[PDB]
């Protein structure tokens, strides 16, 4: 059984923790629930750690007193189809392979599934580690609780004796790097300096061997990613988000200074050897928009190239860990600002961006966001009980599974079927425009080889490449973004029409140039 | 927000609690979750209580860290038909009135329903308090969470100015007495001497005015009836059961000495 | 009412039947249930048949005493969508037309449906008989019992006065030949010599007019295909299977000699005029793996061409009735061994194989097969009754319809939804790789015309054609195979990655050669 330690001993050296812990809703929660610090207390000085205390980062450290939230979190939504490739006619991006040719996502890009699996899915996807990591057997794919207990309880490593990224299966890639892990786990929260910069006190950084780092990580979406363990107050821990909101002064709601001030973030820094080491962002309110924006954003978490001169931008560069914190119509400016692109298209030769799940930046400015609605209202609603203590569901999933608690709790004028119908109207319309956008992108792409064989000039091809950047951006945002337009229907529509317009312009340019060579 | 107290100071006087608390699965649970002892600590000696500390007996004291058990407990099983008289042809004892004639159960004896309602149901049944206590309105019969929060949040007393047992409705009885309450609540666990014997330190006993006692009681089936709050270990608190098992030497399984 | 005949009279001449019948579980079943032999007994000699006895091959001959098995067999699974073309974006092979161009399956290839319909579906499919045979009207498509009673009770023939294969509808083919029928019916079991070789006593053979043969056939999947009618013991009757297992000595489990010996096959031959005529394969155990492998295998049942010199291989050749009895990674060797390919691709000119439903050869080596699981455990499970005599369900269908009897009977650790989720993980992953494999095959195929117009050398085109064979094989196995990887997930994955690798190699080769002509 646990035996409490004297927190006053700790508070002598840990004044920020004292301030947070004594004032918040965990003032009665003893340190032993999460730290084994006996040898540390015997050996530390005011400025030197001595022996490192052991800190629990498993989610069961919180389940101890918060079983309802834990159990809701670890539920597996079996209706969220697993390992479902997006580059298929029945999924989100039927022409993805042609359009993304040159990028690692061509090797595999599945739809998301339940949060329990985030770390294991990151480890096993064909694009990440060359097939090095696999489930121990095909039964383990169902085991959400097991994945939560730890990735290495359900996975195997093809070669524990080597730590290099390489291909073990032929049609895999090795895109994973240390920055990725920040959106899969925070088991490394005490071992990673802010932004992944090099730091004497950091075991891991942007430039680490990712296979070695992987082996040290266990748990998905730790509870403390949104809740400070010392104050129990709302927070974020993700460096890239704090960097956008606070360091760059963009605010929590970059389009609304008033809401940014009311629902702000305060950066708190922790030191090692009296040098800044790590940071968190305490929130003014329990604002799920900002909590979920730790991960559900467009980002760089990867090497790339400069738009200006094509030079390589490696993991050592700060730009390899970057939150753009820009809506679709501000993204090109944001990427030009940091002088960055992701890949060159394998057929067209265009420098292109790679977009990922920009839910937060899409939600901005929507009617829902402007009315003060937040992600949790639809995806983590309060549970309605005839008799009981209310709590917040932590099963982050589609509102279709809890329409009474989600949509219908605000939209009294609708039946469930009516609300579903409104969702589907938007998704169906948006998906139609995604498909048309892909049709036109593909038409343009297929003209590049014809133009090259016809002897069309490099000047014309470069004009078309510039159009490809925009055609790509204004399409891929929406295959990347998970709501199929629901989060911001008007923006999806305007963007996708812009994509089609750009592709059409490029098609006309290339066809005319080919015709003139003939011729 | 709760602020923890120095448990080690309490332990300088409370040695049994120290032994229980420090060894069990509540060793990290601070006393402030259940006791407001500020004035007590300022005034007590090992031999004199001084100011009485306030002890929480509401089930929400435990729901704080054990929501799953609390929420399962307070669920109302709507299929457990409520206020269903047993002395009817379609229930358990069709000829009960003839057979029980002379006993107060002839006035009303319903089937049991969900535990959330035990104390309110005891208070309002026609055989118990002469009809003195009633739900505030007929809607409140559904409110299990409300009953758990406290009986007096959902009930009324026909005459707060008197404390005698009497009939307010013609076909009622006044069978309730203080002993009954021991199977409805343990809100009185610090105010009732073992067995309900007279005791200088007991506010309530077998001979108390049951209407006055009733008014001091709120919560059904307190969580600590089965779980010691200090050790978190399994227990009973009911005097009559301890008396049978231990005092009278009958054992927990009278027909199996080994068990 | 039936009147029994004196079996001892028959046993005087039929000593193999005596031996089988007197010892097995049909020792009390009189010959009159299946044979009208009165005139035969009056006219036969020890070595000459005399008048031919009439043998019942309708399934109702067995339903008489085995109603439960009959009724389960004839059930129509309405959820098995009928006449559903595979070459569509929502089915198994979205790019099948491009990839299979040159082959008769381009005319129509639907998903399988319930067994009751196998013979009628063979007769009416657009690729088989030029549209000659059709349902009497569109209502008859529902009539499983009717199809079982006989094909010609529910079908019409456009021209009873001619027996040639020809097109009656414009977009049909005439691919059917006598070998096909062996996997649709065994009504011809006494009229077809082993392998379909020419034989004095055979009415039908590989070289027969298929339209004439068709008209003589009635019943699907006769009960006696798996159960000897004389001993009631387990067997196979399909010549090609016996040829692989016994004649070629490959065994019932070619990858496991021990299991092959324990679960073997004994070839029993019947003569006409004291010349070998037909054969059956008695099984040591009631092994559904081998029973179902009568049909759910990759085979030749068709003319083709030699790999060595391109010469025609006609129906007269033994190779026109052949079970390869090889896994996907052994198939190229098996086809080279018999010097055979199916068609030349209409665009690339590559000699290609045509694969069909290799379920048996895929299942080998899977975790399930290695643990002693067999087809019936998932597709013909025992029926669970609260009170009753257990029998084996003969409704061969997806285990999704009987998860308690199938998966969950072995996998106690799972709920139904969890087991379904495990299936879907595999199928979704496998289907994604099928789609990607098709993407790369199509990319390669489309380069052939460009390369030809560019003047790329025949040597380079032939190199690419050799790659096409492999790219094709390692893809088409999995669109042909019905489990979408579930039967052997690891093999599907390795094969499909090999397909993509081969196509990519060919794309690079062709693009480089085109570029060099330009450059
Ligand atoms: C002064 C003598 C200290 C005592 C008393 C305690 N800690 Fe400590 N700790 C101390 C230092 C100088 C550091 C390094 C960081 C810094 O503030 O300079 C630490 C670090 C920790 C950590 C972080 C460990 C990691 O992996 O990075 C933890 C979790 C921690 N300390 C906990 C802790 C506890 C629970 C204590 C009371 C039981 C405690 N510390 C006492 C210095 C001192
Ligand atoms: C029992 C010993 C606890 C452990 C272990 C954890 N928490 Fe806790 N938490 C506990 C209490 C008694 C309370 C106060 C309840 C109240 O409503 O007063 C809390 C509260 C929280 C909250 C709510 C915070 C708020 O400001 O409203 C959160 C978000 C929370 N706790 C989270 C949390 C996490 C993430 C834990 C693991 C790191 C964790 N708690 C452990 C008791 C206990
Ligand atoms: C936070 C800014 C992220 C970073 C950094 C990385 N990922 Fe991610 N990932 C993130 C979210 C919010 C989601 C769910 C929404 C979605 O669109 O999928 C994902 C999902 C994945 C998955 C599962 C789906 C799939 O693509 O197959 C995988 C396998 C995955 N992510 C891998 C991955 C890799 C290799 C990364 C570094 C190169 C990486 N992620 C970074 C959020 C974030
Ligand atoms: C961000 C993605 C979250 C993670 C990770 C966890 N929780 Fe959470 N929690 C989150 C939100 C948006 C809310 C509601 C805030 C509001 O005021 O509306 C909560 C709330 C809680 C609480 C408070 C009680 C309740 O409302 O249920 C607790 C005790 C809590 N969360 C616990 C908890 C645990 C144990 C987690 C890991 C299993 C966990 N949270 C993760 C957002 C996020
Ligand atoms: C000695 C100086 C004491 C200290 C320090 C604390 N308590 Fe105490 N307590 C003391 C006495 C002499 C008594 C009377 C009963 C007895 O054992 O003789 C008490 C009583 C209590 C009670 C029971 C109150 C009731 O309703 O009957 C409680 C719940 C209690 N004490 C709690 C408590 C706490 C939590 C303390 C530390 C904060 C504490 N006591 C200190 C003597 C002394
Ligand atoms: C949070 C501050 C708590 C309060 C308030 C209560 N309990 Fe508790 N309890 C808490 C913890 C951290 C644990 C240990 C969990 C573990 O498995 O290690 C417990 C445990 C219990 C148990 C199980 C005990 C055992 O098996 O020995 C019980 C029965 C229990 N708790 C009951 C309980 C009651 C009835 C409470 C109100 C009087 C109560 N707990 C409050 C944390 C917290
Ligand atoms: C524990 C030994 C008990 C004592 C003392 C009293 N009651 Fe009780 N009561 C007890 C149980 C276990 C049950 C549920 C099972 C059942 O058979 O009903 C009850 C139920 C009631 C009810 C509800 C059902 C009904 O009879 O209408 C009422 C109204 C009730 N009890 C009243 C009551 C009175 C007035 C008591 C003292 C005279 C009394 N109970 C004592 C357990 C125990
Ligand atoms: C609106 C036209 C009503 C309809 C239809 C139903 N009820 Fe009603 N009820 C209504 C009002 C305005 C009130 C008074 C509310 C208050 O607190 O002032 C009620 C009251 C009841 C009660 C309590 C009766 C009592 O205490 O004497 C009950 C048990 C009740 N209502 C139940 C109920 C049922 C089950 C209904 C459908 C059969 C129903 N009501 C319809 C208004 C309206
Ligand atoms: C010897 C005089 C025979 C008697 C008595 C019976 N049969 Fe016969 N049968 C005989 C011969 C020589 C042959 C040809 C094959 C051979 O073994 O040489 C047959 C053939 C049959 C067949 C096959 C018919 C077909 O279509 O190929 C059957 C089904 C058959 N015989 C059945 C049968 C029965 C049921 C008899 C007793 C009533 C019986 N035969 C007697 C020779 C002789
Ligand atoms: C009644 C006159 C029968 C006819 C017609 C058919 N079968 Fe039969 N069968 C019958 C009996 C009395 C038995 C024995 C039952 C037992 O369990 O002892 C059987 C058995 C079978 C078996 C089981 C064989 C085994 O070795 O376990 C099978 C597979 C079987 N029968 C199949 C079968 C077929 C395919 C029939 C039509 C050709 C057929 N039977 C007819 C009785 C009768
Ligand atoms: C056994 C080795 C077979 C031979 C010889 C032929 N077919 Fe077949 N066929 C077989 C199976 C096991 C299945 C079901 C599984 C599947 O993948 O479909 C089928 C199915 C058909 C169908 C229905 C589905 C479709 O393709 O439309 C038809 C129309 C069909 N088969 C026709 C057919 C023809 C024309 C054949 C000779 C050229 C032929 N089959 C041979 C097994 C076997
Ligand atoms: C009565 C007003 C009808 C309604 C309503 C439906 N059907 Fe019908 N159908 C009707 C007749 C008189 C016939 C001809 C029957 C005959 O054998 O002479 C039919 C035929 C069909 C067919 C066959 C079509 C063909 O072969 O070309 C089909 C497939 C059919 N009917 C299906 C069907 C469906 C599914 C209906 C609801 C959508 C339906 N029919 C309605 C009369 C009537
Ligand atoms: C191969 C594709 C089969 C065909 C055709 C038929 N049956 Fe079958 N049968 C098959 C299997 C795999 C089994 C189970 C074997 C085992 O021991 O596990 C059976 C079993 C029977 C039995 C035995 C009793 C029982 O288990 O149900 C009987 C009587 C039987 N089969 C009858 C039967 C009939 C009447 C058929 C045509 C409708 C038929 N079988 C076809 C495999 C195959
Ligand atoms: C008993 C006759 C089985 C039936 C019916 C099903 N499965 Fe099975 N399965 C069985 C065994 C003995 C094993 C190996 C267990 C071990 O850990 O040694 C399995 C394995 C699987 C697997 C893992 C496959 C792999 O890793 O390659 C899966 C995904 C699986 N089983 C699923 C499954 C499904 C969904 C079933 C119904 C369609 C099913 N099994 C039936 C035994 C038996
Ligand atoms: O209190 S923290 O800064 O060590
Ligand atoms: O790869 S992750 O960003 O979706
Ligand atoms: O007995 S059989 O060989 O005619
Ligand atoms: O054509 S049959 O083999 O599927
Ligand atoms: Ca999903
Ligand atoms: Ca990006
Ligand atoms: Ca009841
Ligand atoms: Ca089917
Ligand atoms: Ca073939
Ligand atoms: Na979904
Ligand atoms: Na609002
Ligand atoms: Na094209
Ligand atoms: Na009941
Ligand atoms: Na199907
Ligand atoms: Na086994």
């Amino acid at each position: 059984n646990l035996k409490p330690v004297d927190a006053m001993q700790c508070f002598d050296c840990h004044t920020q923790i004292e301030d947070m812990h004594t004032v918040g809703k965990h003032a009665t929660v003893n340190c032993v629930h999460c730290h084994d610090a006996t040898e540390h207390v015997e050996t530390a000085s005011s400025r030197r750690m001595g022996e490192r205390p052991v800190t629990r980062m498993d989610l069961e450290a919180c389940a101890t007193c918060h079983t309802a939230q834990f159990n809701s979190f670890v539920e597996v939504r079996h209706e969220s189809h697993p390992r479902l490739e997006k580059a298929t006619p029945t999924s989100r991006s039927p022409m993805f392979d042609k359009l993304i040719a040159g990028h690692g996502f061509a090797f595999e890009h599945a739809e998301p599934r339940s949060h329990a699996f985030m770390l294991v899915d990151h480890f096993v996807v064909d694009r990440a580690y060359g097939g090095r990591f696999q489930f121990k057997n095909w039964q383990k794919v169902t085991d959400g609780m097991g994945a939560v207990r730890g990735a290495w309880t359900v996975l195997t490593d093809a070669d524990p004796e080597s730590s290099d990224q390489r291909r073990f299966l032929s049609q895999t890639a090795t895109a994973a790097n240390p920055v990725c892990l920040n959106c899969k786990t925070q088991d490394h929260i005490l071992d990673w300096a802010y932004m992944g910069d090099e730091h004497e006190a950091a075991k891991w950084s942007r430039t680490s061997e990712v296979v070695e780092f992987a082996r040290d990580l266990n748990h998905p979406l730790n509870c403390f990613m949104c809740h400070d363990p010392h104050s129990a107050g709302p927070r974020v821990v993700r460096d890239g988000l704090i960097n956008a909101v606070v360091d760059r002064g963009l605010g929590t709601y970059p389009h609304d200074p008033v809401k940014s001030e009311q629902q702000g973030m305060t950066k708190v820094t922790f030191q090692r050897g009296r040098e800044d080491f790590r940071a968190i962002g305490l929130l003014d309110t329990a604002d799920s928009n900002v909590m979920c924006a730790q991960c559900h954003v467009e980002y760089n978490c990867n090497p790339g190239y400069q738009l200006s001169d094509g030079s390589r931008v490696g993991m050592d560069d700060r730009r390899a860990n970057h939150f753009f914190w820009a809506n679709v119509f501000d993204y090109k400016e944001a990427a030009q600002e940091i002088d960055f692109f992701d890949f060159r298209h394998a057929t067209t030769g265009a420098a292109l961006p790679k977009l990922q799940h920009p839910e937060a930046e899409t939600f901005w400015g929507s009617v829902h966001e402007r009315n003060g609605v937040a992600c949790a209202d639809c995806h983590m609603p309060k549970v309605q009980l005839e008799n009981g203590k209310v709590y917040t569901s932590h099963s982050q999933r589609t509102p279709r599974d809890m329409m009474g608690q989600a949509c219908l709790n605000c939209h009294a004028e609708w039946t469930e079927d009516q609300a579903l119908y409104a969702i589907d109207y938007i998704k169906n319309y948006t998906h139609g425009k995604i498909v048309k956008s892909e049709y036109w992108l593909a038409k343009m792409i297929d003209l590049f080889p014809v133009a090259k064989r016809a002897g069309v000039s490099e000047d014309v091809l470069n004009q078309a490449r510039e159009l490809h950047y925009d055609a790509h951006l204004y399409w891929e945002w929406w295959t990347a973004e998970n709501s199929v337009g629901f989060h911001n229907p008007d923006q999806a529509r305007e963007s996708l029409m812009t994509s089609i317009s750009k592709s059409k312009e490029a098609v006309s340019l290339l066809n005319d140039a080919i015709d003139a060579q003939v011729a």
